[PDB]
């Protein structure tokens, strides 16, 4: 009585001899690996003309010209940089607003006038922005820019691995899910074995808020995904960066007629160019930005081009094999597993080591919150299982549960383990 | 009969009980993932000593000390960086050429003499080079330096996902080729199975021009192919380049006895040494730069070593099971399928979306382009393909072919789609 | 007499009927790529508030006042930076240490006190530090930050590609070794088929050293949880010089004790140098603020105890035991050692070296390089391409005696530097 028949992959695909056989559907199992956060570099700038010598560089003290919203948004940034320059300073009088004053680094200016930003003199940049001035013209330039983290822009990824694409069947109203780990089905004809293609590979889970989206691979940074942002920010707790970063934005005041503008700026550098006013003592600002990667990353549209709404499967079909042999049924231990400990971490990558007592009876087929570890012989057991679920951990031998004993950390709990964040302070002593 | 053998995979493997069964070649089917253009990070400079204040600072300006062909070639290249040192300034006359000219950053030089190279003082540097001036002692010197893009050394890389290695057999003269997917065979009066080992993975493929030249992995960049064009310039293009990308070069007037020379550049970095003149007026340039990733890459030598002429896989046996059943006969569909829609791209790694109306008569084994996407049951059917065709697509059910409607884009457009590419402008206006 | 059973993965487990099978152990077979030495980008950085002009900027020159141990440590190490700040020079007097000789870059200064640190003027920033000079106050500031490589960090590091779980059965006493590639197995008067789980993909082999190794599973990803893998960081091949991807020299800032920039935290790479004021006369004490490279200090024991295991990964299982009354072909072999054999390329490199010679008369020669099956070959001239995980010499067999085959083999260091041109690229421009 053995048959062959060939059942196609898609939903409505049936077999009817010797025992009918239906597609119910297509899933996946996988060992998760969640990354947490991840976002584009998003190399943002702002910044004022301003026909005065400001004594408070800040977005505060700088209220009266440089855009409120974007400036306080900027500062914000990861990776700030900003520059005051002093084109034109005060001929007289004032408060340490003198050309005197703006010596390379701009510290005399600092002395009396602090700020987070650096100062310094552009005396031969051109003034021409600042006009009506009868005695003594002044003329300053402010640039900010900084990585800015858009919210719109961040998306939490889970890596699959470990992948077994989940062939859903129907053995004559029987469920049987077929893996290339699980490929058989019990059948009163006789067992029946279905012949899979391989799996497809790690995967890579785009969770917006919610809804996923999927990749097939890594991802390869190096191909047409480059600009996914899993190749870009990683933030593990969705607030601490890590790993690359770009240098801080290279600041650069460039007058309108400077030849460096027949060029465009390099990643990470930003150009500020005075922009003559149309009114007396007031002035406006070009700024050109070299974003990070070459281009500006437009997240809707990207995850829209670049994912599925599903995970990929090969097309199939599944090779069915009807035999007329009847599996060994051994006896099973149903009596919950003893003394449980399960150390480690979840969905991190690295497998958990779980050890127990296995009862009497026979092999416990043993499970940690559903998910099955493997089977062990009554006694003492040690398994290194790589864990989906978080705890506390139900374990069980095909029966009755118990709770057992865990010291399992998060996924970005994992990522700042064997690490000490932050800045690194040293003192040296006087002799 | 019921039997088994095992099958060498070498040419010239033959096995002839109880039918005879040739090993007729090796290929290998994959979803490509186009890559477009690679190329090593190759810093190049250039630069001249001069005897002379020149007062334009350019490639045709500087015509008379700088060398012609690479100063062209370098100013051309990718994250220009350039120097131009006042060593000794003119004592009187001129134009725009005393040492006041020559403040920080050059801006009062700049403001007569534009250029797009950075203008420093250097009054402080040995000035010993430039002689045979009876009263004025004049000296500068200019350096630059840019990633420039060899022809040579550009190759075109396309990925290989979802690799099967093909076994192409011949079973008593019937071609069969045996997969991973597909393992089945048709014997004279029964059913061949072949036990084939796994796949190899993904593979690399290095496109010499036209030559193929073949690499086993992602590549893995931090082992011994790290020296990968795959691991360095990325062009999908193979025009504008994308990712990660090198800070511009730094350029250095280091001095003949100046106790850095006693250490190497590192990465990206430029040093010039003045050279003493054999002639009066004249002067010579030493040039020391530390290449990117510490090393030049000879093209031709890390391919020979790092590739093979042929794709990698497994030295086998295969397992041949010979067995007496016969496969279960299913009606097929012979007709084209209708109103066929092909979204998305093609050998980009993002499946395509597939829909239409499969015809009756019988299941629809689907192929676009020749490709076998699955089989679908009469009616409504979508699919996610991974497509290595590009478009018009032809679609059949085995039989005749038709032109399905179709909105797809190449691997270049796939690797420009959800960017906005270049320069991000904002203005800031006045108040 | 067709019959099935499932057998556990754990060690004891075992089937009784119709055959006895064992599991005896759990292995696994790679085709290894050897990376050599991997450590973390450590940015370590030490210097000193000065309350003198010194004429010699360099360890032994500075050893009154900088930490002499870190210093030597510390310009040994990758990406040097250092900076000599002039903070408040000499009035009159002295040996080319008026405020005159601190030019932007210190040429001056440099012509008659050589140094390979920058000198920078620093007039404009507090001198308070340094008190207790009745007619000259003097001040200068020393700063040294480079990527230490430390020893108890650096791991010897192995990919492990094409790998396949080795399921040790012993089947009615006879040793049988399972895999993807070889499921099958000879019972008494049969054939054993067993149904084995995919293999885990790669695995990543961490060295310690007497010598441990540790076990990863991935490439690894260096974008998710394992982002701090000394893999992602330094590399070098021949455990002595360094290739690819590295930072950019520290960034090196002398930051008064009320800057605002204090209020922010430096970037990766950066390092902010603080005088403190001395509670002696003509002394003073130095803060630094150093930006380590990915936000973080790896902790390596503690790294490698979280992000690793002390065994390679396998799926849980069970095997699927498929007994059968076939038995297999036997088909003649040749047992006469292959002739001229001659091996090219590389070993533990990832790069498949080329295997040829002639194979002999009376079968199929089953060609083992070193005891590393590489496949079988019918009688005459054979070509292959296979990763070897040996060194040379090569003995080559056709499963009977040996023979000594010629090879211009490379070792994965040698492999990593082949197609590359290391070091300091020289130019010259010649006068007009
Ligand atoms: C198959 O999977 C479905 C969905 O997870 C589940 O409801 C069903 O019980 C499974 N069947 C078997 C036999 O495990
Ligand atoms: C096997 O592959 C070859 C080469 O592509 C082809 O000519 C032949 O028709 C194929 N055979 C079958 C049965 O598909
Ligand atoms: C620094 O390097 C030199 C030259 O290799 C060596 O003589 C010296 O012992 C090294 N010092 C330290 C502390 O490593
Ligand atoms: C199985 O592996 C062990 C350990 O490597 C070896 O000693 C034994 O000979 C192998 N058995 C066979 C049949 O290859
Ligand atoms: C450019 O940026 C400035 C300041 O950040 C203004 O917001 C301006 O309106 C921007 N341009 C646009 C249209 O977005
Ligand atoms: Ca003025
Ligand atoms: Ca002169
Ligand atoms: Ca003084
Ligand atoms: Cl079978």
């Amino acid at each position: 009585e053995e048959a062959f028949t060939y059942l196609c992959t898609a939903p409505g695909c049936a077999t009817q001899t010797p025992v009918p056989v239906r597609l119910a559907g297509v899933r996946f199992e996988s060992k998760i690996v969640d990354g947490g956060c991840f976002a584009p570099w998003d190399l943002e700038a702002t910044g004022a003309c301003i026909c005065e010598i400001p004594t408070d560089v800040s977005c505060e003290g700088l209220g009266a010209w440089v855009p409120t919203a974007p400036c306080a948004r900027i500062w914000n940034g990861t990776q700030r940089a900003c520059t005051f320059w002093a084109v034109n300073a005060y001929s007289s009088g004032g408060y340490a607003q003198l050309a005197s004053y703006f010596n390379p680094g701009g510290s005399y200016y600092k002395q009396y006038h602090p700020t987070a930003c650096e100062v310094e003199p552009a005396f031969g940049h051109s003034d021409a922005a600042c006009w009506g001035f009868p005695t003594d013209t002044v003329m300053s330039v402010f640039a900010l820019a900084s990585y800015v983290q858009h919210p719109h822009k961040t998306v939490r990824v889970k890596f699959h691995t470990e992948t077994r694409t989940v062939w859903q069947l129907s053995v004559a109203g029987v469920s049987c899910n077929v893996t290339t780990e699980h490929p058989f089905c019990n059948t009163p004809h006789g067992q029946l074995e279905v012949q899979v293609p391989p799996d497809p590979g790690d995967l890579v889970e785009y969770i917006m808020n919610q809804q996923s989206r999927w990749g097939l691979g890594s991802p390869n940074c190096h191909g047409p995904d480059w600009a996914s942002p899993v190749c870009q920010r990683h933030s593990p707790d969705c607030s601490r960066l890590v790993g690359a970063t770009p240098e801080r934005p290279r600041l650069r005041l460039v007058d309108a007629d400077d030849p460096l503008l027949r060029t465009a700026p390099g990643p990470g550098e930003v150009w500020v160019t005075p922009v003559i006013g149309s009114q007396a003592r007031k002035c406006g600002l070009h700024i050109r930005a070299g974003p990070y990667g070459h281009a500006t990353v437009e997240m809707p549209e990207w995850i829209h081009a670049h994912t599925t709404s599903d995970p990929w499967h090969p097309p199939g079909p599944l090779g069915l094999k009807f035999k007329t042999v009847r599996p060994v049924a051994l006896p099973r231990a149903l009596a919950p597993p003893r003394n449980v400990r399960v150390t480690g971490c979840y969905q991190c990558g690295t497998p958990a080591l779980v050890e127990g007592l296995a009862p009497g009876g026979g092999n416990c087929h043993l499970t940690v919150n559903g998910e099955d570890v493997g089977a062990f012989p009554p006694g003492k057991f040690v398994t290194a299982a790589l864990l989906n679920t978080p705890p506390p951990y139900q374990v069980s031998c095909g029966g009755e549960s118990d709770r057992a004993s865990a010291r399992v950390i998060d996924p970005a709990a994992q990522s700042f383990t064997g690490v000490v964040y932050g800045t690194h302070t040293t003192a040296v002593s006087e002799t």
